[PDB]
């Protein structure tokens, strides 16, 4: 009878067409420690992509480690934490052997799928982000070659000495076939295809997933993404993005998707050129990051930051 | 009452265009191995840890071995101050955590007022610090100088102690007439960097770091520990390691061991041809050298042939 909060890419020290969204990211941030203190979950999982490079900024570590110093050391609520394919697992990784003590899991090594963390009488199972060279070489099996063959095969691992009567919940950072795709995430493979089909985790009571950044991407009961923190593209201009809240109550488990609100969001403009800089036409919030896609294709002076008075936080401009 | 001092590992450091830290990863290696032998009560790491405020993740990645090895594999308390070259929020990652096994990470100038006693000992903590930043926090315009904001730092602590304790300072800094080496940086913007030992007369020893020379300073009360290696040609032939520091019952014994590393950096003087005839004395042919020849004439690439038969060869000058 645990709350289990399930979250993922937050992409921490992301830049977008030059301009950081740091400012957002605290923003975004200072609502999940907020909300979070209402709901005193049992439980938060970052489901991979916590940092955007594998060189984050030092302002970027900090926006880290002070919210995760507010969640597992002043709220006191346990945390499990994958790795992604944008994470550099050994910066990630950094101290892990002392955060055990005050219950703060790390993993960046698909190797401790094997090694089941036991919180609340659910065991997680975590899959950190591999890549196929790097999975076919521990296993030494040649005949892995698709995202799949390598990550059925890590489960081949665990399945003889999983726990069935326990909930068993597997912690990943994958693409399952069928899921809509937006333009933040990076692909994950060459040539071959990256997908995992849906009976790979037949045995997992749940799956908590995190790399495609809408939260909807998969609707299923048994597998569900929890998507990004904010909008980091224009294809997911305008669409909701936050966390989601799972409890299992006495074997019965329920999910549901909690919004959050950004300090500002992404909006796409078509139109004339002097219906918008003359504000003749409407916008939802003129302090938003903002794509134009206008007419008018001469310009006199520049363009851009002749916009750029009216509307502060224009990024990228298509004509 | 066994204290470990040690200090300016320079983490990261390169050496005429190659990295150290196949050197480091030995030396340290080295001193825990040492330190299995030595039962410490604490080690103490008086600043510049690493080289650089951006280490790289192999220099990250080999102070969390060393550290962990120290402070959970063999138990062991560590107090680390914050030098002149390190970065203060990437050395102080995670120190909230690191408390509950005895880890005390100090980036703050400010937190000599609250110090770390352990075995009935008092530790004072004064990370380095510049002038600009000492100015601001006591809102003075009377500190100009390195020696005035140290002097006022330690006037916090003044009415607060106890003189019936031992009272140690570990701190980073520069003192009047302490020997000077090429790997070290200059403290100040062109004054004075240097104080005198008259400010550190309420402690009852002094415990430094800055100063790469073992004895840059013959003191019995100030002592500086010295850089792990040999960090520069000019610290050629110098013996390096910790100092180890014995109490019982308020008397102060201090003594020098040295860690002999892998390689050493020699300057060779002579011929081309006796040199590379190896009959030249040359402690180790492994060693990282310097070579001032003279056969300024028939050689094609001196450099390739002297690698050829020295291979960790850095520098050639001829006469
Ligand atoms: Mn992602
Ligand atoms: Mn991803
Ligand atoms: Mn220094
Ligand atoms: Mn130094």
């Amino acid at each position: 009878m645990a709350k289990i909060i399930h979250t993922a890419d937050w992409h921490l020290g992301k830049i977008l067409n030059g301009k950081q969204l740091l400012e957002d990211q605290a923003y975004i941030l200072d609502m999940f420690v907020e909300k979070m203190k209402e709901e005193e979950p049992d439980i938060i999982v970052i489901a991979g992509d916590l940092y955007d490079t594998t060189y984050p900024s030092k302002d970027a570590i900090m926006l880290l480690e002070q919210a995760i110093g507010k969640l597992n050391l002043e709220l006191r609520i346990p945390i499990i934490m994958i790795s992604g394919n944008h994470d550099g697992k050994e910066r990630l990784n950094y101290g892990a052997s002392w955060f055990e003590h005050n219950q703060l899991f790390i993993r960046t090594d698909f190797t401790s799928i094997n090694s089941p963390i036991e919180i609340n009488g659910v065991n997680f199972y975590t899959l950190p982000y591999a890549t196929v060279s790097e999975m076919k070489h521990y296993f030494e099996d040649d005949t892995i070659e698709t995202h799949q063959q390598g990550i059925t095969r890590c489960i081949e691992t665990i399945a003889p000495e999983i726990d069935e009567d326990a909930v068993n919940i597997l912690i990943s950072h994958l693409t399952v076939q069928g899921g809509k795709t937006s333009d933040s995430e990076r692909p994950l493979t060459i040539g071959t295809v990256e997908s995992v089909q849906k009976g790979v985790f037949d045995i997992f009571d749940y799956v908590m997933l995190g790399h495609l950044h809408h939260p909807f991407s998969i609707e299923d009961d048994k597998i569900k993404y929890s998507g990004s923190l904010l909008q980091y593209s224009f294809s997911e201009a305008g669409q909701a993005k936050g966390y989601r809240r799972l409890t299992i109550n006495d074997g019965i488990i329920n999910d549901v998707f909690i919004p959050l609100k950004p300090l500002r969001q992404l909006e796409i403009i078509s139109g004339e050129y002097n219906d918008v800089i003359n504000e003749k036409v409407h916008v939802k919030n003129k302090d938003n990051y903002l794509h134009f896609k206008l007419k008018n294709m001469s310009h006199i002076t520049d363009p851009m930051m002749s916009l750029k008075q009216i509307y502060p936080n224009t990024l990228a401009l298509t004509n």
